[PDB]
């Protein structure tokens, strides 16, 4: 018979802090999702998603090509811009009508779900033919940029991960891979003989989504917030919900 | 003071002949590429290629309907193309209205980089439903084909591996999928429990490219010779780049 | 856009006129009407894009040295070509010759 | 230490008076602008404005061809339409699949800015092959219309200055050129030799707008009010701000 938010016997209390302190904790377990999200930004405003999520481990891997902005039902320019490709690809190797296609992505961002270990993260940033470094010989496959990483937060919580880099010049011309593995702080490797082929099964099962919304407003107002994702916009403004502990 | 190539003491010639052997030496290392590249030729002369760069270990698979010849921004026979698909699925199961579609790969040729071991490769080239041998029940999921593959050569140097296969008859209506594995003469297996999750990772981080050029010419002077890739073209003749202990 | 005359010379252009076009090719017509009046006044419009690329993304104005440079002016006015916010405030021109 | 609307010290009111005042006045100083707009109603509703805004005078001039209805993006029936000229240049000079093309203005209204000498306004209505009065030999190039033109006022100030007239008949197929002088009550004659060159650069640097809106609606609300125009609508309503010794 006590009043609410005056003891300790406010159960309804007690069980919505433990409801989003379950959530924090369950993706946080070796149980739970690791997310990856790469965001290609083009100069019309509008924003390409890839989303893959997926336990234990999770990546997406991007060419040139599939990174460049696509219109769905309406005129892409597709023969002007296969000619842009093979000029990409290869000094004056292309008859493009144009000198840059307004369809190569501006920026990148690319986010990680709090459950990453951020010392995981690796990307594959390659030249437009899908070289890591200037000659394959020459390349390590990729770099490990968790460093970089800046912690999107929500009420003192990391909701996320974000690492954003621009594509001003002309020669900014990328083929993108990024992949980052889910915290584990345990001494159990989940690669390890008892559970390798559930990892494998882990790769069949992961979900994928992508999209392109017409502006970030609608990329944040129908992709990020209903889905309860983190996000960082352009102005430096940070998205998320903050579940540790709290109401 | 010494007078260059007359002497130990030209740093120049020795530090140029470092530069090389390293970057060979690298690819080969367990940090560095392994390449493979599927060759589909069509009959109007145009070339398909499909690439793959990753760490430890790299394949492509592709079915039969994606190594058909895709003309980007010009018709390509859509709907009787569809037809062609259900016929050669089955014996008169379409309603095509051509005997033979042009867009059929008429030669295959696939590609490995010099640091692959040879007798890692696998092949599963399967019929056009995707099948391996005949019927799934009575199929081994691929072949060790390495005894196949020819050394590509460069001044006494293997710069690469070649498997070319020709497609003339009618009935040559394949699946296609290739795998390989980076060297590792050391007994580190690269997949034990200490560093599998970094090749789970590196399945992620795999860069992959693919283009279809007009012509072999284009394709040796456009994508092969800038990026100092192996090639065996069909007058026999070695396209590569040799690096050890040379300048 | 070039203008060559004896004694002063000028150039007017509206909005729409500056815009990207591209002759003989695709130009996204009708979003591009729809483009327009969303500029004209905020959410007038029913465009598919947040960011027109045909907008210029910079002007650079040239004169001949046989201008004299304290002569000139310009009208750098606004989507629906008022010099300055409103037609009742607005001098029709900047001297921009120090520039 | 007064309170708000309750003495002389009212500075926020004084000032606001002031700032409305200064408008007014600076519009009608030899300094300001003179605008003029011409809007030609059509049969479907649509409404196309043409707006020119200069120092000194400012004019319109447009064709026939170039009153008709043209909508932006859509079919026009632009062939149909060629033969609808001729047949209305030359009578059964055409092959016209129409009696009468609903692309021609059903009526007119020019608007001239309250900064206009109404004395001064001048309007050549051609007919449609762009001759004043029937042939040019008995031509005079203009008519001074300005005794019909009706104030438009909002709370007892003219905000602006109207004529309309209607093109109901067949017959009523126009070319239409439109020109008025700024206010100029001094004995400074700004076509002088000390400041002509300047009326030769306002000539230069007038802005022109045009756009065809779908609805008188969208007009009023998008066009004349955002910007503080004044207008007069089909039901005789005044549109427009009051600014002389106004809050
Ligand atoms: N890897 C992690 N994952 C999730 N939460 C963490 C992690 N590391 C720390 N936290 C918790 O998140 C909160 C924020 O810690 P953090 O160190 O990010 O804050 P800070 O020191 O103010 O900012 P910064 O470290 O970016 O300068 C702390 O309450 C901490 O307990
Ligand atoms: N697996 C390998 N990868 C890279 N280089 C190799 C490999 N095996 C041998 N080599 C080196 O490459 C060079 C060529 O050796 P290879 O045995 O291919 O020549 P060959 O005997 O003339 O030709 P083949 O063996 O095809 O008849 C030698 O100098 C050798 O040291
Ligand atoms: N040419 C003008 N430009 C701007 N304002 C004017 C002009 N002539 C008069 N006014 C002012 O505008 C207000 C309206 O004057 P106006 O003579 O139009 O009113 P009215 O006599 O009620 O109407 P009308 O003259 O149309 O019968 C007056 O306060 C007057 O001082
Ligand atoms: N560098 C070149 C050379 C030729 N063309 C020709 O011009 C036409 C333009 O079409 P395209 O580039 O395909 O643009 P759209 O047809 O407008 O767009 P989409 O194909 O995406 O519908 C093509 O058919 C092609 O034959 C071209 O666009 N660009
Ligand atoms: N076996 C058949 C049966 C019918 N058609 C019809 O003929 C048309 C030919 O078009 P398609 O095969 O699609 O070739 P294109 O339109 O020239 O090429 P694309 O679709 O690649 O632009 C089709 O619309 C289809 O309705 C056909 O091509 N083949
Ligand atoms: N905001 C909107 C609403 C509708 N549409 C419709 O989608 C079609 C797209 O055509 P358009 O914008 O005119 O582009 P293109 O036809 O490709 O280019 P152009 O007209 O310059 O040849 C139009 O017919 C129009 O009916 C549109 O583009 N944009
Ligand atoms: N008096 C005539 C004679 C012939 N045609 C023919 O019929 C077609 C109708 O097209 P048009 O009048 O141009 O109308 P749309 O094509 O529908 O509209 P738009 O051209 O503005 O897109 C034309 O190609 C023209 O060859 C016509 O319209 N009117």
């Amino acid at each position: 018979a006590d009043v609410a938010g005056t003891s300790n016997r406010d159960f309804a209390g007690r069980e919505q802090r433990l409801f989003n302190s379950e959530q924090y904790n369950y993706n946080n377990s070796l149980n739970g999702e690791v997310s990856v999200w790469v965001y290609a930004y083009y100069s019309d405003g509008s924003v390409l998603v890839i989303n893959k999520n997926s336990q234990y481990k999770v990546g997406i891997s991007e060419t040139f090509k599939a990174l460049k902005e696509y219109r769905e039902g309406q005129h892409n320019d597709s023969y002007d811009e296969y000619e842009v490709n093979q000029s990409i690809y290869y000094p004056n190797g292309g008859d493009a009508r144009k000198f840059h296609s307004n369809a190569k992505p501006r920026a990148i961002q690319i986010i990680f779900s709090p459950s990453v270990n951020v010392r995981t993260i690796k990307m594959a940033k390659g030249n437009a033919v899908s070289v890591p470094d200037e000659y394959l010989q020459r390349s390590h496959p990729w770099e490990a940029t968790g460093i970089k990483y800046r912690k999107i937060k929500r009420d003192g919580e990391i909701v996320g991960y974000s690492h954003y880099f621009e594509l001003p010049h002309e020669y900014n011309s990328i083929s993108l891979a990024v992949s980052g593995v889910h915290k584990n702080p345990s001494s159990y490797n989940v690669g390890s003989a008892h559970n390798v082929m559930d990892v494998f099964q882990s790769c069949d099962l992961a979900l994928r989504f992508c999209n392109r919304y017409w502006a970030e407003l609608e990329l944040v107002n129908h992709y990020i917030s209903p889905n309860a994702y983190p996000y960082l916009d352009i102005n430096n403004h940070s998205y998320g919900v903050a579940l540790s502990n709290r109401q």
